[PDB]
């Protein structure tokens, strides 16, 4: 259905992205400290922008809309050069509600314009249009347009865009791959697990998990899991380990699970066999760009796992397309 | 069960945590600019004294051990002051680590003298003894003792001991009408939701489930839930909504989860009605201190669970005391 046919826009959704970047580069010059405000998977793209942004040298903070609203004295916000608001309709309540507190420059990120557009100084409007409930490939693209934004802004010469969207095509090979992990192992509870830029995306692929089959989903830093968490996994829970360069601690790691009687999917960008169950190699990029093949991945798991469930992830139970108040 | 001793000790490990900061306050001095590293329990406890440093006019970061160990550049660490370290049995070989990759000031906190000890220029050495493979008082002992350093750090009076230690006794007050919850509502999985310096300890509450009931529970930022995440909330979930000064939108958020089915648990310091099936009324305290009295009450949920289950609390299945490499 409509999710699908999102997912599998994708690579058009980086070459979208890239025709905005090059449109706004000399409008907007992203600075060193930096606010990102967003809800749900628009919450976690905002703490991926943060991370890449300390990444590459910037001071960037992430954190949920309301969180700004009612307790941002708990927060190390500090002085804002900008602040960033992601919406993916752009007319999120909450998002809508924060900007109107903030007095620097603002910057606004969302697939059209809207409410959002208008109480902001500048924005990326990036048409990756969406009419399933669930951001699919939206996410990504907004990602790899501000990305670019970013690297432009700091001195760094621009990802090459056609390099990133073929990445992207090589996630959608797998498709009838994850449909047989989805056939071939009735899983009951899924944990995600990756670290720095991955971990926002293990953030994301457990919340497509919620939304799409209203399932049993989890997400940590790598090797946060072992504190405590694990104790949910066993031979009914399948773990989906994303890593760049594994090292011994994720072999470790993998065998750890297993013992417990649970399966392991590696998704990597590494020929390492770790032990797993299940495999996946995605095209490896630069450094802030790799996390992008692995978003189509996690977003085609949660749709096939959906339609095992006879659910449609179009329209998953008591989601509103667009959450107000 | 050793559990349950334990989290009834919680009114004693506030004394204890005051006669720890009592006999260091002046041999220890707080800076600005503070990282708080920690594991499973103890990356939560670091959160909230993030928060509550930030909350006070100072600087504070946290960040789960082995993300500071493999992907510290995707964190705003910027420049450190001191270095806070803390492991309930100062053996957690992560925190041994990464203390090691630090030259700046560093101070433990624990329930006893260990490697971590040795290791740092001085520490909270909390004797708040724990038999049980899960976390209970200890943490909040751990907080008192370190909030009450940083109080006296930056200036600001000291807390009253005796008084938040009677507030604890009141949440015990409430075992009861806990067990009798989970006596007559058979949940099948659970949502702690919290904001501010409730957050880190909504995150708490929910581990507290997984390990002592190996149980379905997960945590959000309170207003974050509608975001999608609410999906997986029915009529076999409880939530659990904690805050100190509801309005509005508390009660718009609780209906909405009773309007899925849901049954809804509040713990405020509130009498309002917001429509809660269970009301837990908790003594309002500083701000800081505030967050205090919820812990046992939490911790007690979590523990009747898991005798409801017929499992081990004090050795939940796949764990290990100290989580070593
Ligand atoms: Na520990």
């Amino acid at each position: 259905m409509k999710t699908l046919i999102e997912i599998k826009q994708t690579p058009d959704g980086i070459i979208k992205a890239d025709k905005v970047f090059n449109k706004v580069k000399d409008k907007i010059s992203l600075p060193n400290r930096i606010l990102y405000l967003g809800c749900g998977s628009s919450h976690f793209l905002s703490k991926l922008l943060a991370m890449v942004t300390n990444m590459h040298g910037g001071l960037g903070i992430a954190l949920p809309c309301s969180e700004f609203l009612y307790s941002k004295e708990t927060y190390p916000i500090g002085e804002v050069e900008l602040a960033v608001g992601i919406s993916r309709s752009g007319e999120t309540t909450e998002i809508l509600l924060a900007l109107e507190k903030i007095n620097v420059k603002k910057l606004g990120i969302t697939t059209r314009e809207s409410s959002l557009t208008r109480m902001c100084d500048y924005s990326l409007v990036v048409p990756a249009i969406e009419e399933s409930v669930v951001m699919t490939h939206s996410f990504t693209s907004f990602y790899f347009a501000y990305l670019q934004l970013l690297r432009y802004s700091y001195g760094l010469p621009p990802l090459n865009a056609g390099e990133i969207s073929k990445a992207t095509e090589k996630s959608l090979e797998y498709e009838r791959y994850i449909r047989e992990i989805v056939e071939s192992f009735d899983f009951q509870n899924i944990i995600f697990l990756g670290s720095g830029l991955l971990y926002p995306v293990a953030l994301e692929a457990s919340l497509k998990m919620k939304e799409m089959s209203i399932f049993w989903s989890e997400a940590y830093p790598t090797f946060e899991v072992r504190h405590g968490f694990k104790a949910i996994a066993d031979e009914k829970t399948l773990v989906v380990l994303m890593v760049e360069e594994p090292f011994e601690w994720h072999e470790k790691l993998v065998k750890e699970f297993k013992n417990q009687g649970a399966k392991v999917l590696v998704i990597s960008n590494s020929p390492q066999d770790l032990g797993q169950d299940y495999s996946i190699e995605l095209p490896r990029l630069s450094k802030d760009a790799n996390p992008i093949p692995y978003l189509p991945i996690v977003q085609l798991l949660s749709y096939y796992k959906a339609v095992s469930r006879g659910l449609n992830p179009d329209n998953p139970r008591f989601l509103d397309k667009v959450v107000r108040w």
